[PDB]
């Protein structure tokens, strides 16, 4: 039986410049899912895939961002991305929460996915806050980022949010290698990717890196899963073509 619950995280810079890279996708594979950081939908898709909208922001909340959001036939919803690092408090989150988001599940039957904070203190202190002030309505999916070198070390820290918080399932909406060392790379997301496929309580995971230009100085230019020119890397072949994955 093949296992599938990755996520094929589609940056819009892909939808802008290079949408028929989205036909060159291996669509027989372990790939599960799509998600773009953004309400509206990439329609070089074309439904190959479920497509989880995100509000990423408080500027989602309004206008045409919302109306994306109310309008969408998509099942899974994602709420803020990284609200610790974008002067949104627990408190801010909660209450808008309960005041709009909540619709989308009593009214509109979508499940939706906890704000997905950094693996850091900061964040593992505000998704701790968050989840408890919404504790009566709590969200259907714990939403995490993880960022390192030791897959040993993600792994701790998915049994240790799992056991934290054990009300629900886990989506790892983004995760890499930040290793400059490829075989390290490869090394850690071969382990985590077979690690999470029989790992019941993981949902979905979703592997960083699919994007021509880097994102910025944190991560590895060894772990992208697109070349300059738009094409597949071997991380990404193996990613969406191998289960399970191999080095
Ligand atoms: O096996 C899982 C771990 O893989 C590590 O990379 C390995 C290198 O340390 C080793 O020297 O070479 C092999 C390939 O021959 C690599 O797989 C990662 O550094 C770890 O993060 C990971 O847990």
């Amino acid at each position: 039986h093949m296992v599938k619950k990755r996520v094929l995280l589609w940056d819009y810079t892909n939808t802008r410049d290079v949408k028929w890279a989205m036909d060159k996708i291996n669509f027989k594979g372990p790939l599960h899912s799509c998600s773009n950081w953004n309400t509206w939908y990439p329609d070089e898709l074309k439904h190959r895939l479920p497509f989880r909208p995100m509000i990423h922001g408080k500027n989602n909340l309004t206008g045409g961002e919302w109306q994306n959001i109310l309008k969408t036939n998509e099942e899974v919803i994602h709420f803020f991305n990284e609200p610790e690092r974008a002067g949104i408090s627990p408190e801010e989150a909660a209450k808008i929460w309960n005041d709009q988001v909540l619709a989308l599940r009593t009214s509109h039957h979508k499940r939706l996915v906890s704000p997905s904070c950094a693996s850091d203190p900061a964040g593992i202190a505000w998704i701790k806050k968050w989840m408890n002030l919404v504790a009566k309505n709590p969200p259907d999916y714990l939403g995490l980022h993880w960022y390192g070198t030791k897959g040993d070390e993600m792994i701790r820290y998915l049994e240790s949010m799992h056991k934290e918080h054990p009300h629900q399932p886990i989506i790892v909406s983004e995760w890499a290698s930040t290793s400059r060392s490829y075989p390290d790379v490869l090394g850690l997301t071969v382990q985590l990717a077979n690690w999470m496929d029989s790992t019941p309580w993981v949902a979905e995971y979703a592997l960083f890196g699919c994007m021509r230009q880097m994102a910025d100085d944190f991560v590895s230019p060894e772990a992208q899963l697109m070349n300059k020119d738009g094409s597949f890397t071997d991380l990404m072949w193996k990613y969406m073509s191998d289960q399970p994955m191999h080095i």
